[PDB]
């Protein structure tokens, strides 16, 4: 798939607002993921012990990982589809080391969309949401193709 320039502009416009508070958005997204799909917490040996939302909010380690996740995703979105070099090491770690199925990447995609709609309603109307969904679908489609090349396919 291919996004139009206008689609990328909608994506990068709301992303610029996210970037005013990367740590805050990263915490909100991971907490939303873990609340909505508890099974995904199981993949994180680092965070598996956290019992409540309150404990998640207080964790410095979870906030640091939120920043890592959004910084990587930001770097990919800013390539506007030209992201093959960026995606290779991420696909390799997530297939071979962390064993993250494609379904869980759909779950975090949903979490991203929920938080942007909650925090940026004026810059995340229907057309901007459609553009962000397309961008995240492109990301998942290309990571899935790399999973297959690497021997995981899950
Ligand atoms: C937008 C999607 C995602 C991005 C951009 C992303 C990014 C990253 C990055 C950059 C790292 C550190 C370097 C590495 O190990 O590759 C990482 C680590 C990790 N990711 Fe992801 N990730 C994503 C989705 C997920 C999902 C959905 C899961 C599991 C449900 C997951 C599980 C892990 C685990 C277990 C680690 C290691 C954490 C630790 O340090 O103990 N990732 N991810």
């Amino acid at each position: 798939m291919v996004l139009s320039e206008g689609e990328w502009q909608l994506v990068l416009h709301v992303w610029a607002k996210v970037e005013a508070d990367v740590a805050g958005h990263g915490q909100d997204i991971l907490i939303r993921l873990f609340k909505s799909h508890p099974e995904t917490l199981e993949k994180f040996d680092r965070f598996k012990h956290l019992k409540t939302e309150a404990e998640m909010k207080a964790s410095e380690d979870l906030k640091k990982h939120g920043v890592t996740v959004l910084t990587a995703l930001g770097a990919i979105l800013k390539k506007k589809g030209h992201h093959e070099a960026e995606l290779k090491p991420l696909a390799q770690s997530h297939a071979t080391k962390h064993k993250v199925p494609i379904k869980y990447l759909e779950f975090i995609s949903e979490a991203i969309i929920h938080v942007l709609h909650s925090r940026h309603p004026g810059n995340f109307g229907a057309d901007a949401q459609g553009a962000m969904n397309k961008a995240l679908e492109l990301f998942r489609k290309d990571i899935a193709a790399k999973y297959k090349e690497l021997g995981y396919q899950g």
